[PDB]
């Protein structure tokens, strides 16, 4: 029953890995500065992901064994937003602008799915028992590993070329997201009702992640001049 | 409606407490420059556009045949347009400053504006499994707090608008009037609540006002930390 949930996540990962946005980001015949055109889009997400971890996943009030594991893991995942801001500046995307241009960017209709991903995960998660929150987190982190494996390609290109330490679109981020881990609790037996719910979770997490990546792809096409401007 | 009657009475009681908060004492104090009273204005950024999104994507359900949801949808069309008024007045007040992208992000996601940022998030979570009649209690409670907030803010706003001969749209009487408001949701006091609905509605009104008071506390503390600073309207 868990076996099947864990296999559905690997199926969803395999279709997710194939999305056009990822073939573009991986395409070494395109400059990495051009492939990281979508980097600013992450603003509408990276900081919501911090809040999801601090406020929605974490429950310091709880005494349940599984929620304590979750509480521990959310502790680390809530720190990566500063890495996003680090690489924003390294990539020359930390541009001076009117406050209103920053707000109109975050709340753009073209970044609706990006901005609402974490909100959707919080709504999905708020009435789940902790083992079912661990399915949300495990599926989400699978979509996450796919996204950051791809972005760390042009990221590490720029990092080595410019000799600056990238922290977000970087192997160190992909490595510490992976490196008791939650998947290790594939020694859990799902009731019939939990299996039906775990199907809803894994499907929604991958559909919402697909919608975000579609928005990233549309942004690149709408902004093909606005390549990253790193400095040696 | 004696159950419904209690709910409407609880909202008035919460409004009476809410109107008396220190933030609104400050905002209403004509012995202080309206420029210093609106120094909290930029804090609304973390709320105004989230409110638009709550109306567009959470409150609204275009496909519903439900009598109550069709009335909600009509009200959401209008109330989701006010964020442009927010950005209009942001510029007029001199608060649409040049800054790095990251300075804007760190502001919006400030730990000092957590309750401001998450008010609409909390309403969407509260609203997720509500039948349309109960979504109306959420909207009426919320709007009761909004009308208190904007009635207060419109006082220094209209002061600046008159003196600078500029049209303010957000911290302005026009906003309060159009927001107050075919049928108004409160006119749906021709509805009776089951005992269980009545319990849920009490929970709704208590949380809406708790979350609204949390936002106002953050504004009050922001003001305290920015008293030397003020709005810079141009004539
Ligand atoms: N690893 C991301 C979070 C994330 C998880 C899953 C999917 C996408 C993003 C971060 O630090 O911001
Ligand atoms: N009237 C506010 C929204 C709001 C509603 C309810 C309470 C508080 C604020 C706006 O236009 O942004
Ligand atoms: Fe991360
Ligand atoms: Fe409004
Ligand atoms: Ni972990
Ligand atoms: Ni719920
Ligand atoms: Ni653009
Ligand atoms: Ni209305
Ligand atoms: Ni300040």
């Amino acid at each position: 029953g868990m076996k099947a949930i864990l296999q559905l996540i690997l199926e969803k990962r395999q279709e997710f890995e194939k999305l056009p946005c990822f073939e573009f980001v991986r395409d070494e015949t395109i400059s990495p500065e051009e492939r990281l055109i979508l980097y600013p889009c992450i603003a509408a997400f990276a900081l919501n992901f911090r809040d999801l971890n601090r406020y929605d996943y974490r429950d310091d009030n709880s005494s349940d064994y599984y929620q304590k594991i979750i509480n521990i893991h959310t502790q680390e995942d809530a720190k990566h937003w500063e890495w996003f801001l680090n690489d924003l500046e390294l990539l020359g995307f930390d541009k001076t602008m009117r406050f209103s241009e920053a707000l109109r960017f975050v709340w753009s209709d073209d970044l609706l799915h990006t901005r609402r991903l974490c909100h959707n995960i919080a709504v999905l998660s708020h009435d789940l028992e902790p083992v079912m929150k661990m399915v949300v987190i495990e599926a989400m982190e699978t979509a996450g590993l796919v996204i950051f494996h791809a972005l760390a390609k042009p990221g590490e290109s720029i990092a080595k070329a410019t000799r600056r330490k990238y922290l977000y679109v970087a192997d160190s981020h992909v490595e510490v997201e992976t490196g008791n881990i939650i998947t290790i609790l594939e020694q859990t037996q799902l009731s019939s009702e939990q299996e039906e719910k775990a199907k809803e979770i894994v499907n929604k997490v991958f559909q919402w992640s697909t919608n975000l990546i579609g928005e990233f792809e549309r942004y690149v096409k709408a902004h093909r001049s606005e390549k990253a401007q790193p400095t040696a």
